[PDB]
DNA sequence: CCAGATCGTGCGACACACCGGGCCAATTGGCCGATGCCGTCCCGCGAACCCCTCTACCGTGTTGAGCAGCAGCGGCCT
């Protein structure tokens, strides 16, 4: 349908700062990614599943070692066990 | 002519609509409490850092043009 022939051939920016700009969650409620009280961690996991820079997000999160929120489709203890493994 | 598409109607299934129950998984996220390394500070000494002081064969010198005010002088006036 309205796919623009996979981004088409009309582009003038020819400039990218980094993989932040390709983040899908930026098009989405930030609050849902930090479940307070008990919360849930599956809808935002589904959102991350379709992210095109999931690997980069996971790598950056692990390298900087944030212990809050859900990054790369994984929550805190998945990151912790991956770090410990 | 007359037979399937369309639709009427019917029976069933049925994917949930409800609105209410009764428990549970995941997943907590706090810092609880205990343990440990770094920032700040107070000397301790020493290198340097800046200021002050003194040395007595003796030695004695660095263009043109325009406009205006002041000093010297010739010459009355008394
Ligand atoms: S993987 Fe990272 S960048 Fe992508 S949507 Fe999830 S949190 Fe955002």
């Amino acid at each position: 349908m309205t796919e623009l022939f996979q981004e088409l051939l009309v582009e003038d920016a020819d400039e990218e700062l980094g993989w932040q700009e390709r983040a899908l969650c930026a098009q989405t409620d930030p609050e849902s990614f930090f479940p307070e009280k008990g919360g849930s961690t599956r809808e935002a996991k589904k959102v991350c599943l379709a992210c095109e820079v999931r690997s980069e997000c996971l790598e950056y999160a692990l390298q900087n070692d944030e212990r809050f929120g859900i990054w790369g489709g994984l929550s805190e203890r998945e990151r912790r066990r991956l770090k410990k493994k």
